[PDB]
């Protein structure tokens, strides 16, 4: 498979290509051709221009049609973008059929809609001359959105960030994570044949540092910049785009907790912590890789889990019964492992996994870690306050509601959280005292598209999801008329 | 000693005074304590431990009516605070005692009005298992928010970024410019005898770079910072607070335009860019540095505003028919000097002022300049390109619609813009092109508290004002029940 | 021809039909079997059931997608609609083609796509013990909707009623006008074909008083009453629904005014005054009956629009540059004609019309009237104060603006008005001051179908149209949560 | 005492007068002049007028500040407020001092806030010429309101109708209970020594039908009528209106439920179905007369409630621990005693009270009864079904959950109902099955004025409170400019 840039409507190879690599055997997928600075400016310059042209003049309702029409071309591809996005990271197949490429599509049928619905405000107000004057606001589109996104939820985080920006009437240029580039690279195609107009979306790929990433946020021709991904290059991006005040929006990860209390229904917070564990391999920014649980129902818990995660199926893609695929790659298994060590350096008991599972086949070439679980950690353990992104968490006891929502709290990140309870009054009273951008009671990652996603202290700025991304995405204008 | 931090509830002095001086006549009015970057933290502790006493367990009601009771303080001591903005920045009285004060009183009353007024939301959705989950929202206060503020409406930017923040919830750290330190000192004292709790609300006196500003500003305990003034001091904030990821939220002055149209009333065209190019001696973000206006009437308006601009009066704030006080300060007169030399280098016609007026009394000891009016330059001269933050326009016809447009956007810079026109159509049709975050028609900076207010590209990031203040010195937090 | 009720999934008979003549040529198109205050009754309560039923177990996406796929269905027949709707009415093909059949099916997509969108609000409060309450409000559906739609625009205004209450979740039981029957029939078998569970939508064909129109609105087992037509028609429903306290919503038509200022854009006015007048030839509540010309360009006005009057094609519907066809109903015609003779005898000067055209055809036996144009009434004149329905207008001249602005608001009636003027301030100044439901401004009848449309006065009560209709059509439920 | 009418700024006496008793004693506290029809068309003229005067040139900013000095004036004269609502209507002195005067005071001072924070729409659209219109929408005062409110909260009911009638710019015609004329007169004198502009706020004294209710209800020059009471005036008042198409709002109390699930806090919920059926001796629309408790706690649930109801002290308003005064008037105790007949014939258990208390003192004059608790009765029992609106509950037990839910909504009526539980997902699902307006959820009667507020079927038309109350008070009007 080759891999091209997509610039001004054209797909365009580079002087540099690297490898795609398939982490469930290791084997090469495709050649994907590295975006240089000179085709980074090309596709910022396309972008500023397509502005001008007719996508610029699309009313509201056929721009929202045209989107539809983008989502209708994934849908026709449906088990392509789902093999596509498999082969880059491995996930399970079923995964990617009811999760990732159900919600691309969903993210840019969701934004169109909200494009067409979306209103602005009227106020009116009093003069000394007493003729009055008025105030109308209007969303415009910001200008041209650089998108930067990451590996774990390829097409999912891609789409989030591209939908709501054409939905607004901005272009776009889209850098993918160089490990998962591929369904992005289709979704260029589906754009090209559903007749966007050229320079209004263009993919570029490669790196971070010294590369199209980094070209990218230093560009002065866009807008603003969208980065989902781990919190220091936020901060990195943050300082890049500083000297054009270039607006900002980052969702930053984080070390997110689950919280059990005695009154939980017990076997369904052990099933809701195994989700939100060990999905996608732990692989998700909203993984719960600490855990905190009644001590009065601590070591049930902890037997409960240790079962559950011990029957989970780690292996092919297409296996029966698959829970987990490998890693996004050996680089990052490499952290992972790292982390493993460091946990029983730290002292910590491994209730199950805590290594690689021998598989006696080319799975053996690939980049799968067990699910593992962790106990006897204090809260500043280094295993206990970084984010990991393995299927793993620890889980330590607690006796007090006070004292819980502290040690939840007492975290540089605050993303997420879920709470197993099943008392009304503890689930809103607790949840509002959660420092984090989204609670969930009795579930984990519920996504309703409208409601507003981010997150707090390092794990982000901004929010995103309905009306927050159809403002983030646009310029609101004020206009006084003085009558 | 004359004006002191407050810090955790007490007025406390520093290691090195630095002096306040009065622009009118270059006299000393005060030694302001400079706070060091111990000091810097004790406020944001202090802070920190507040969000913990009792101002987080008021009520949103309570809060609202203490929030009352300070503007009520600040009106009981109206003239006291008129004769500390007067001091400092030379403006003359009327001006204070009809823009300044008042809208700082205002901007505590309406913030708290939309702390008791607003509410979230609540979307329903479905769930594979048919009972459905419900998410809502909540607003908490962010943090600390750190304000650092300008010294051109200095109780009335200051106010604009301390209302909405306590409203909100929030505790403060805020540092008013070292060339206007006294009205927000005098608000410290407010606070302190409305009892607003201690740690709540903490001031600290000093420079940017090196001083109390850069110290707030790189401080891990704030949750945000909000800033309004020069970009490229955006720009150092906005790295600063990037290893924090902290929200920001920036106001940064531009270069903007007023259009005068063929079909505007002459006189009131000319009488509102008088206004527009003049008040407080051109030291407002918002003043028109650029005018353009139709070739078939240019003559008439250039020597219509030449003639109403040589009817200033230039002196005293408390001077019989004042209408314009000094510069701020000798480097801020130096600034705008060095581009009245400019200008005339860059082939300006000079119209009328272009320098400093001679009074042969202690004014010739204070920084005061003329207002001037250019004529002849090119949309590329200097002059007509950077912010010059004094009393002066360059005004240049023009003659198709699309040109004028061109030429107004044709900037870094988008603040504001003031269009004047009689004819509807044109109203409406030009105002939404302008690449702004502010038009005015047939007036200028006129304000109703509840609008969007912000920048584009350089003079700006994020929107302030009614609900867009709300959100931004709020934590914005979603809580999904599964049912 | 033959039309019957659909109720509870089938299409049925009834005991009497009446004829549906088309009012081109006087023919019979059909025999319309009309509901006995017995099969109401079965309709009721075959809509009660169906709440209990399928209908209300759908997501609200799955809902949204069965709304699309009801308004895919009537696409796929868009030509069948379109005769039906010009064969009960004699509407312009045209008309048909561009206004009636798309509003109709826009209808559906736009309540379709608000069903998604709409979300409701959280309140958070304070207590007495300092543990505070939460208020969540929720939408669902009120119950059954009895739909009562008017001949003017048949299936436009009776899919603007069914599309939302369908949309909100609610069934209906809808009886459109005796006059015009065939493209609610159309539409009960494209519903039925799309799979909508039997009982959630109910067709009874019949008249108001004595027949199926008093029995619905009668019956105990509706949950609201939506209604377009006479004024004197909504008071006699609110009377009938009174004791069952049903909600109601009506949009009682007017006696409309257009202003054109001396400023006017004088042919354009002409043209907009050409359209509001005579459209559907005069038969929409919206159509200007009273116009007001100032002095100064009143002749020229007069004149031009004569003119233009009589360069209208009545004619057949698929005639070549036919403008209008006949009224509905020699019924109507009769009322028609009577006010042309009262205006004479009124005192008015018939500047054109006034009469029926001769075609020396089939026509003959139609239902036409002349497009007629009346001058020197007085105010009080009935003519000028009663709505007719008919394609006229009476022009009189005005010279002041508070004037003519008192003139249009003396009426018993407030539901729509046009304005036109090229002046900015007039625009805004003026509009506001109408004392109506809905302004145009140098437009007319031009419908973003999110804005709240209604009317004051016996124009109606209530507003329908995006949110608005997502309210009426909705239980609104506040859940309060002591915590 | 006297209670005049305050008509056009002018306190009158009428033709006529009836008598003010007191319920505690049956002594007469005033006589109270009855306007006649005359002096209602004399209200509603001058109302018509002043809305042409100084109140509606007034800004909002200047018409809410207006608002809270009425608030104030209030507030400056709280205790004799507090004695005219005891002396009307025999209500605890602390329930006055708590519940009905501050409530009132918070009604001017929630909605002149309202009145400042509101905004509208705007709405953008394409148009077939490429130039676009705008749609903005603005509240107008809807014009004169008519207010009729009942005796049960005589202040707290006649102000929520007012203060957000005056808030939205309206003028009003108010008519208070014949009962409790008092605290209503008391406001009009507030109002006339606050400045409000004469005709701006109307009383007239008087009944129902035949007199100053009824006279109000038919005049024609009325905009709106909002009322409170039974729920077959509010259908008199229905067709009352009808033939000016005047909009209405209707809140007309219920009979509503409390349901108690095995997993309550028992305590708390026998203390809250105490305050829930008791409160204000149970004369409150909200109040719950019919109560279904789990089988499994359901004698225990009675016992406690027995004893706790045999603990309130009935007596005088000012008696040392007071829970309970009397009943409104003689006449309300004819009808709540001839419940109490029915309940015993229709075969109920008297669990306590059933009669009226024995004082040997002036109060064996006044209308005094016990708080009653009936066992034994069917779900279609006539005491289980229709409004008694006395401090009577009868208690149920239940077994399932879609039983109770079914049998709470097995009603004609549907205003609120109390659910009490401590389980999360029950709490949520239940709540929005419950076919009312209203739901709480351990609690009662606990209100965030910003909510919607209103009924179901029988108990009610439209909602009030926050921006309910501020829609239903305003026209809405859409202008619509083409660009
Ligand atoms: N947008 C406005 O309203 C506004 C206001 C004042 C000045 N200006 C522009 O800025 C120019 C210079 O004036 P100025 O020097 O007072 O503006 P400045 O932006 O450098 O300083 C304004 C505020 O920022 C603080 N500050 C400065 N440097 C900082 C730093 N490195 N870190 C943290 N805080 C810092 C200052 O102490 C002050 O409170 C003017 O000529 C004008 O062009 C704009
Ligand atoms: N607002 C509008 O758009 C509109 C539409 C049509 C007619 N009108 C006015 O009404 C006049 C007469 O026309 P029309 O007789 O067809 O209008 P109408 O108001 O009497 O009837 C319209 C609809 O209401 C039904 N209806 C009539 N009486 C009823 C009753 N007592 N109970 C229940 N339903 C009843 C009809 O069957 C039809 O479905 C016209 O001349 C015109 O002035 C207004
Ligand atoms: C009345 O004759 C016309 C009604 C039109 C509407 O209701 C509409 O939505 O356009
Ligand atoms: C009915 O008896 C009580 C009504 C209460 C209100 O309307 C309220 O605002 O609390
Ligand atoms: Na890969
Ligand atoms: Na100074
Ligand atoms: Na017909
Ligand atoms: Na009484």
């Amino acid at each position: 498979s080759q891999l091209l840039n997509y610039i001004d409507g054209n797909f365009v190879t580079s002087a540099s290509s690297f490898a795609n690599i398939n982490p469930v055997n290791g084997k090469l997928i495709s050649d994907v051709f590295e975006a240089d600075a000179k085709q980074v400016n090309e596709a910022v310059v396309a972008a500023q221009n397509a502005l001008k042209g007719p996508w610029g003049k699309l009313s509201v309702q056929d721009r929202a049609a045209l989107i539809h029409k983008i989502a209708d071309g994934i849908q026709a591809r449906f088990e392509e973008f789902v093999a596509a996005e498999v082969a880059d990271t491995g996930r399970p197949v079923h995964q990617a059929r009811t999760l990732d490429i159900p919600r691309a599509i969903a993210n840019f049928r969701t934004f169109a809609d909200l494009a067409k619905t979306s209103h602005t405000d009227l106020f009116e107000m009093s003069t000394s001359d007493g003729s009055g004057a008025l105030n109308y606001t209007v969303r415009k589109p910001l200008g041209v959105i650089g998108v930067i996104s990451p590996w774990n939820l390829p097409l999912l985080l891609f789409t989030w960030k591209v939908a709501p920006a054409l939905a607004c009437g901005n272009t776009v240029v889209a850098k993918p994570s160089e490990e998962s580039p591929s369904s992005a690279t289709l979704l260029a195609e589906v754009m090209h044949d559903a007749g966007v107009p050229p320079g209004v979306f263009n993919l570029i790929h490669g790196f971070g540092k010294d590369s199209a990433g980094e070209f990218l946020t230093q560009h002065p021709g866009i807008s603003a910049l969208t980065f989902t991904g781990e919190s220091k290059t936020g901060s990195t991006i943050m300082k890049a785009v500083a000297d054009g005040v270039k607006e900002v929006s980052f969702e930053l990860g984080g070390k997110n907790a689950a919280v059990v209390f005695a009154d939980a229904d017990l076997d369904a917070a052990i099933e809701g912590v195994l989700r939100s564990s060990f999905t996608n391999s732990g692989q998700v920014c909203l993984c719960s890789e600490r855990v905190y649980v009644h001590r009065s129902i601590f070591d049930e818990f902890v037997s409960g889990l240790k079962v559950e995660a011990e029957r989970l199926v780690v292996g092919y893609p297409d296996q029966d019964g698959v829970n987990m695929g490998p890693l996004i790659s050996h680089g990052h298994r490499d952290k992972v492992l790292s982390y493993y060590r460091l946990a029983v350096d730290e002292g910590a008991t491994v209730v199950t996994g805590g290594g690689v599972p021998k598989f006696n086949d080319e799975r053996d070439q690939g980049a799968y870690v067990q699910p593992t679980i962790w106990t006897g950690l204090s809260d500043k353990a280094r295993c206990v306050t970084e984010e990991i992104f393995g299927p793993v968490c620890h889980i330590s006891p607690f006796d007090d509601e006070d004292e819980v929502i502290n040690r939840v709290n007492d975290s540089n990140y605050g993303l997420a959280c879920a709470i197993w309870t099943t008392n009304l009054s503890r689930a809103h009273r607790v949840s509002r005292q959660i420092h984090v951008g989204l609670v969930w009671v009795n579930t984990w990652y519920l996504r309703d598209l409208r409601t507003p996603f981010g997150g707090v202290k390092l794990s982000g700025l901004g929010r995103e999801g309905g009306r927050f991304s159809m403002d983030f995405y646009s310029d609101i204008a004020n206009i006084c008329i003085k009558i």
